[PDB]
């Protein structure tokens, strides 16, 4: 149908149809008369997978021969989403497969919907890893994603009576055709035990063994025939484990629990033993694999020339003392050599400054679980503090602040301090965030080792987040400027010379309207709710957090409602306000916010006087595949975190790419986005970082805002008095109390400026031509936020490898 | 190479080679330069499996169209062994695959050895089910095996210091290419709850739901293009199960434990809740499946015309009250109609008279777990006892004896009594056993309903147990009489006219010697032990049990040793005495017997004076694939159970088929075997059933035998004094004490006759021509013990279906 989806040659279509039927018969053991759409999806998935494996074998082969430097991306999360369409896009098979399935009387688009998301992530951090893998493959880097194959990913969210209920994401129920189990590369991982010191050095003994079995998933690059590997480890008990009999067999589950379930906390630290086991598990198995692959190139001087290990936050920070343990205890290098190798090999990306997200493991946990690693951590700390003392003699407070070990009732290890000490590069994820690291939480570390600290602003892959999710927009862009932009997104700047072209303005707006029609229809089919598609689509989708200020959005929504009730017969630009996202299961306040959102919806959506002028919709089970549907449909993107709290954000970039205007604070990557588009093409409001600091210095008094703003007072009175919860008048007392007395994120401080800025948005939406011209200016300057740019910067400035756009042979 | 292995056409070989490489590349994602033998096995297994699926789809299709009566074989055990070679044999692919693998530079025989046994059984009962499935498919019956897909089968046995250690049989580690998961046919199974009685009848409510997910394995018939299904259920938790969060997800294991592990007790009852859950699980899921398939033919009069359910012992006895529950509570038939249907549908095979093996479930278990089934069982009991009272008025003892509910401190349900009451046919498994059922344990039931009671003597499949495991013997037989005997084993009688043919005598003996060379070599390679292959191979392989009297064998072995030490320079026919088998993990006495066997070995095998005249070898990890190796190698088969205790035996039949002579008691199917071969061609010794009874009446005094037999006294003194355990002088005090004071199986009563009979065996072995002529007379009359004969009898006399040897189209 459309250009960017590739050729549909007669032979290629013929061969796909043939292989579809071969898989249906032989692989699935089905005849055509009993096959369900699920069977057809699987038959298609197996036929597409066949086109990967030649390239996969050939790529891994090539890396063995050429022996390039190898990048290992360690993360506890990889939020991959669906693989089928992305694989088709990257192999130029999408039109051929659509044609092939069409001739068999099947609609590929409905088969795509049957695929389960691989939800092995919480949100931004996990998705960044997935986007990074795609960019690494697209840029020809010999890169490996290493993580955990969780049996259960991020929970599926049901709304019941307006409350979040969680249910297990049993994503492997029907099988995963994309993965290949590799039981032959199973590795032992050790826990507990104790340390003996011999004359031959320290020796970790009497350990519990858990086996790590790898599963490999292909990661195809964009049209370059490169297929990299994501290797995910699964926990398996050894066969002599616990070996009355029956119970011993049943107790194998205790070991296999390690890989059972993703911890569902976004931007929050829960210090549980099972979590620490997960972190060591992925680190230990991965490093053995790294070292084994390295020894097929006993001299570790060249280790950092052949190996880069990137730590995705502190979650795999134990790679540092683990690498030391292997090099010192097993390989018998001296400490200083091993440390040189370790630092030159490792690099740390920080993703948050919120103190409740920082990993600080109690020493008693580490002492019990990983006694040798704790010894090595103490030794690292001592030698590090000796360098600090020598650089800053007499500054004993600095020594206390910089220590890897923090004192208190509970002694803890600060894993961020470990990462900084044991890495040659430390980077934040947007310019303002990287600056905040140097000025606040890591100021001491910056003063000692200024050279370590870098910025690598985040990005998103334009394959998934444009070509895949918004083909109509990709096509009209490709009509004017060609297809090269898909792997060189800076080329979107050429769209600035179409900002006054009437045809392009019309096409940009037509695609947006088509996406909105399609999403409005999707809402009606799957969740029985009617949406006016002529309304402005005001969307805030992201995990539910106090710092992300879905509550601020809620306050605007109730303001628009109160204004309509005040002057019912005045014109107002209609809006569909959509808010979606998961709350962590134990985050009480986040769960209350969801309940408030749906409670507002219950009042607003059923008021006859409102009509279709204002709808509030809670989008259930926000996940990667729902982001692919709703982001192309959005007009207004809500990026309204308190300044200084959102490290980067990446949802923000997805919306910019897909023709939505942004209302947001000068936080995270919003600052760079506005800078790229021009501030005049962005709805910027609220406190800057500097204003938040000033307000902290004198003290944040929310009562002041409540006293001075009648419109705000009315809302707080409505919440308190039971206007939004008639049967439970005091249901939201915790929310009010927090907003008045304990609001860390200063919701009221930004209320007035937010509502005024929202008025300017509405004014511009009344003039479609100028709205769409502003949209074009956004889309055209979104090139910087390609993860290809991000990865090229990692490669050149941290890993020391040159990226490449050149094709492997097919 | 050999005829019975089929044709190796040029095109057929070419196509297998092509598909081997296709699977290696696409399915396994391996190049030739990194493939291990395991990869090659898997590539072959996938290529052979491809030849099944057309026939599989076509067979299930055919049964949908023709709608024959369907046989459901319910068992908790299916001891399948390896599938690869059996599949090749039954599809006539063995020579083509051997040629195809040869041309790729691979030895098929070493690839076969990589396949794991499917060890979802303990011994005889589980193997009978596997043999039955093969025969059902070979005879064109529309038959389904229904069981549990245990993650862990019968434990792997290691010997450590002469003691059995158990380790988990992780048979699915590397994947099972033979199975097809069918998550789409997942069914709910209910547990716990309580019963409400409404006006609309009884209602089972507040239940815990466990999901049953089926996995299908093909069961190919012998060269008839019929492929039946074995459907095995796996336990899965529902996604709202337990739904703080993490723990709820981790607790999904509590439900999935149901299918985790096979209970490893042979011929013994352990009344554990997990076992009862397994029994209900397989019954509940299976019956829903039966009923669903039936409703695609609301009138249940025709149910028994379309459905036969065979109960493999009492293990799936809950099928009876479950079928009632569905028909009465859900389908709303009246009780008497439902009962008619149930009885006409169900049939029960008894497999043991040992009282410790009989399932007697405590009422408190059933009351908690299956409260509705207990109500139905009481109702069944009441109406049954009303029939007994009316037939035998005033016989109140009979009422007490026949009750399904037995009184005592603990009230129990006698599940055998339930099966008899709720089945139209009850059969034993060998003629003497079926007679014992009518004269002793079920005498009362026989008097009430004589028509129910039948015999169906066991059999073994000659595909696995001759063609597959002993190709050389199959070939020389096929040279003289053709190949038709493989599916019509009675044709082996034609071999009686070659009993005086010098060429055939020589070939029969040559094959035996070749099998012995091959097995002696196997022993040396895999377990570093040297065996004289000119010696007589005296083998006892079967589960370790007191009733099977491995101890009697031990006493003979020590007798031969003591005789050699007494007269060292006298000639003795050399023997390799091989004993193998697993002890149930909690069966202390069985574990001691293993230790005695290895202890005897330690003394005997290291005595210079003995030389290679006597070796005692404990065969480790006796399983189906080891039976395939050792049984063809055997000269003497030891079937030495106390008369009346071995229901049938099936090892006995395997040895008869493969050219071994039998030394045994008149027990189980030995009686019919001797009757077929002639008593003169069988080494029969010991008490008959009648003699055991007489000895019980007056009382078994073991001291009498110890006092009268000096040779026996010496052995008991050697055991007691520490001759066989020098470092632990009293190690075997429990064995001695049992033999002298508490021997239920009368080992000493048969000692004298056993040793004399063993002398006659040795005498005959000195004359090879006459040994081999006796062997021919055994092989030639082993036809009755084909499971094809057994299944044809089930089909005609119980199920009411006609078997067929005719081919489906290819
Ligand atoms: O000894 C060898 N000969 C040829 N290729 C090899 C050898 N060892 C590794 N390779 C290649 O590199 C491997 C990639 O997987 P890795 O061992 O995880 O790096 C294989 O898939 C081969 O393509
Ligand atoms: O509606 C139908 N049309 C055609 N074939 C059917 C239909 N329902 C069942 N079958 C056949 O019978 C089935 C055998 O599996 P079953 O449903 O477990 O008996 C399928 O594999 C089909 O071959
Ligand atoms: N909030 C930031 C986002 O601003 C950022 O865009 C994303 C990727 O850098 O990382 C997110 C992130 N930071 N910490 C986590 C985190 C911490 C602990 C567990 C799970 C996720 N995620
Ligand atoms: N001992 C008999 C054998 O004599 C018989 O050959 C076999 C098949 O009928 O069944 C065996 C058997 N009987 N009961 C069991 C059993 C009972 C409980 C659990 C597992 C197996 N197995
Ligand atoms: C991109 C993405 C996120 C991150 O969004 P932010 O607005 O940066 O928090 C979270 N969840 C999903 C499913 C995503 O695709
Ligand atoms: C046939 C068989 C049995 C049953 O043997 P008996 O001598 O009848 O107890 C037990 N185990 C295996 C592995 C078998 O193949």
């Amino acid at each position: 149908q459309i250009s960017v989806r590739g050729l549909a040659g007669v032979e290629n279509v013929t061969e796909l149809k043939k292989n579809f039927n071969r898989h249906l018969h032989f692989t699935l053991v089905k005849d055509r008369n009993v096959a369900t759409p699920r069977d057809y999806y699987f038959a298609l998935a197996h036929t597409v997978r066949d086109h990967l494996v030649g390239r996969w074998i050939r790529t891994q082969q090539h890396y063995y021969e050429k022996d390039p430097k190898r990048i290992y991306y360690l993360s506890l999360e990889f939020y991959m989403g669906r693989t089928l369409q992305n694989t088709m896009v990257n192999l130029a098979l999408e039109n051929a497969c659509d044609e092939a399935t069409y001739q068999l009387g099947l609609d590929m688009e409905e088969l795509e919907e049957i695929e389960e998301d691989a939800g092995l992530g919480n949100g931004g951090l996990g998705r960044l890893a997935a986007c990074f893998l795609d960019s690494m493959a697209t840029l020809g880097l010999a890169a490996y994603g290493y993580g955990i194959r969780y049996e259960f990913g991020i929970f599926n969210q049901k709304i019941c009576g307006g409350w979040q209920m969680e249910e297990a994401d049993d994503w492997l129920r029907y099988g995963n055709p994309w993965e290949k189990a590799r039981p032959e590369f199973t590795l032992p991982v050790h826990f507990y035990g104790r340390v003996e010191h011999t004359s031959q050095g320290a020796k970790w003994v009497d350990t519990q063994v858990v086996l790590a079995m790898p599963y490999d998933t292909p990661v195809p690059g964009y049209r370059n025939n490169v297929v990299n590997t994501m290797r995910l480890w699964s926990a398996k008990a050894p066969n002599d484990f616990n070996l009355g009999y029956i119970q011993a067999v049943l107790d194998r589950n205790l070991a296999e629990n390690i890989s059972r379930v993703l911890y569902p906390n976004d931007n929050f630290f829960e210090g549980k033993e099972l979590r620490l086991k997960q972190e060591y598990f992925v680190v230990a198995a991965t490093l053995q694999d790294i070292i084994r692959r390295f020894k097929s190139s006993t001299n570790f001087d060249a280790f950092p020339d052949k190996v880069a290990i990137q730590l995705n936050d502190t979650h795999p920070s134990l790679a540092i003392p683990e690498l030391m343990r292997v090099l010192v205890d097993l390989e018998r290098l001296d400490w200083d050599k091993a440390w040189e190798v370790t630092v030159k090999t490792c690099a740390y990306t920080n993703h948050t400054v919120l103190p409740e997200a920082l990993e600080r493991w109690p020493v008693h946990l580490l002492e019990t679980l990983l006694p040798r690693h704790l010894q090595i951590i103490y030794e690292i700390n001592q030698r590090f503090l000796n360098r600090v003392a020598a650089a800053f003699p007499g500054d004993v407070d600095r020594l206390r602040r910089m220590s890897l070990v923090e004192e208190g009732a509970v002694k803890r290890i600060n894993m961020a301090h470990l990462c900084i000490a044991g890495s040659h590069a430390v980077n934040g994820v947007a310019r303002i965030h990287s600056e905040i690291l140097k000025k606040t939480i890591f100021k001491d570390f910056y003063e000692l080792e200024p050279h370590k600290f870098q910025n690598k602003t985040n990005g998103i892959t334009p394959r998934r987040w444009l070509v895949l999710c918004n083909p109509g927009l990709a096509e009209i862009i490709a009509e004017r400027i060609g297809e090269e932009y898909i792997s060189d997104l800076d080329q979107l700047r050429k769209l600035l010379s179409y900002v006054d072209d009437e045809a392009f303005i019309r096409d940009v707006a037509k695609v947006k309207q088509e996406n909105k029609l399609k999403f409005a229809a999707y809402l009606e089919r799957e969740y029985k709710v009617h949406i006016n598609p002529n309304s402005l689509f005001d969307v805030q989708v992201k995990r539910i957090h106090e710092y992300k200020r879905q509550l601020l959005n809620c306050l605007h929504v109730i303001t628009l409602y109160n204004r309509i009730k005040k002057e019912p017969n005045k014109f107002v630009v209609p809006r569909t306000v959509m808010i979606g996202g998961k709350a962590a299961p134990g985050y009480h306040m986040a769960k209350m916010i969801i309940k408030l959102i749906t409670a507002i919806g219950d009042v607003v959506n059923h008021d006859p006087v409102v009509g279709d002028r204002l709808r509030v919709i809670f989008l259930e089970n926000y996940r990667v595949s729902l982001a692919e549907k709703v982001i192309p449909a959005a007009d207004l993107s809500e990026q309204i975190s308190t300044a200084g709290t959102e490290a980067s954000g990446t949802g923000n970039m997805k919306f910019m790419l897909n023709g939505a205007l942004t209302i947001g604070t000068m936080d995270g990557a919003n600052v760079e986005m506005a800078e790229e588009a021009g501030e005049e093409n962005f709805f910027i409001f609220g406190m800057r970082v500097e204003d938040v600091d000033r307000l902290d210095q004198r003290g944040y008094n929310a009562q002041e805002y409540y006293d001075r703003i009648p419109e705000l007072r009315q809302i707080i009175e409505q919440l308190s008095s039971g206007f939004f919860s008639p049967k439970q008048p005091d249901l939201f007392k915790d929310i009010v109390n927090m907003l008045m007395h304990h609001d860390r994120f200063k919701v009221f401080a930004d209320y007035e400026e937010y509502v005024k800025c929202q008025e300017r948005v509405s004014a511009l939406y009344k003039n479609p031509r100028e709205w769409t011209r502003m949209v074009i200016r956004n889309i055209a300057t979104s090139g910087k936020f390609s993860s290809d740019r991000t990865i090229a910067q990692y490669a050149r400035e941290i890993w020391g490898v040159e990226p490449s756009r050149q094709r492997l042979p097919a």
